[PDB]
């Protein structure tokens, strides 16, 4: 079984052509055809708005304060008895994420990979820079990748990952507990909608 | 001390973003900054004549070369007396004039090599040849570099003794300083950029 968690962490909840971004992300998930269930994971404060809108549709769980609290809590609920085989975690602001991408992630989990991110080559030269604005070096662009969501995991791994802490990107948790994570093509359409420019692009895209 | 700008473009240059080719937009942005005195556009020899018809008094045109670095030497070679040289990517047609002023300003403040740069929307990861994540260099202050990149001519010249100019300057030992870029300065490449470009240019 496959369950996606869309954590609410305002932005995810802003409007885009008659739908909040998080509604669209959730739909992009359901329509992938490979996702059985979406939990929306929201802090207490936003449980009313989350219910009116995403009213199942999806499971709602609420809520910690941090993003990681609400993912943790959601992890707690996906539980044991009805525990799914795989769990995706998807950024609500990646509202235009293509279903194929989604399926491409699930297919890799189905193929043994316990952890999987969608990834794109970098379009700009990348430099490492210090606090005083001085270039520290220019790492090789090949070798480096930009990563998107949804990120997919065997739920056992992601549970474990999260439990470790204390002591953003979910895969970096896995990476921290020494899990190995694998890569699949992303899609520019899956950009995080963060700015007016972002929005502008999102707008132009939906009504094309 | 004069400020010159080179636009190595040797088919992005001539692509017509609703009514103006990107080369003309790139050239205007450099001009509107108010601190660029000369622009040299390098294009393939086949297109040398046509690029003149487009740009007129705005840019002296020179013929290109095989790769990029190759032409830049040539473009460079032409002049043959500026103090600062900017190199700019014509694919960044919607660069704001301010960003260029910000680059020119840093040069006048002593820094011999300046580049505009931006924080990164997505998490960057290091990935090996098999698609296995090596790690997340979140602590390295990674940055997305833009153009125009600016140098003292003297420094840019020594450097020419892979499309990122500043790399050579770091390669001869020279230190490069950063200023803030601007997302408007993005590189128009993918179909999505084209759409982004349109949305903006006609907003």
């Amino acid at each position: 079984e496959v369950v996606a968690i869309v954590p609410a962490a305002p932005k995810a909840f802003y409007q885009l052509d008659g739908q909040t971004l998080i509604e669209r992300a959730v739909d992009g998930l359901l329509d992938s055809g490979v996702v059985d269930t979406v939990v929306v994971a929201v802090p207490a404060d936003r449980t009313d708005e989350a219910r009116q809108i995403l009213g199942h549709r999806a499971m709602i769980v609420a809520g910690g304060s941090n993003r990681t609290d609400t993912v943790n809590l959601a992890l707690t609920v996906l539980s044991g008895t009805a525990e799914p085989e795989f769990v995706l975690v998807h950024d609500a602001a990646r509202a235009l994420t293509p279903p194929a991408l989604v399926a491409r992630v699930v297919e890799a989990l189905r193929d043994g990979y316990a952890a999987v991110v969608p990834v794109l080559p970098l379009s700009d030269t990348i430099k490492a820079v210090d606090a005083n604005g001085v270039v520290l070096g220019t790492p090789e662009r090949a070798g480096l990748r930009a990563v998107q969501t949804p990120q997919g995991f065997t739920t056992d791994l992601l549970l474990r990952s999260y439990q470790r802490g204390s002591l953003t990107d979910d895969a970096s948790l896995v990476e921290h507990i020494g899990g190995q994570v694998q890569v699949v093509d992303g899609d520019p359409l899956a950009f995080k909608i963060t700015t007016k420019l972002d929005l502008l692009l999102a707008q132009a895209i939906v009504r094309g």
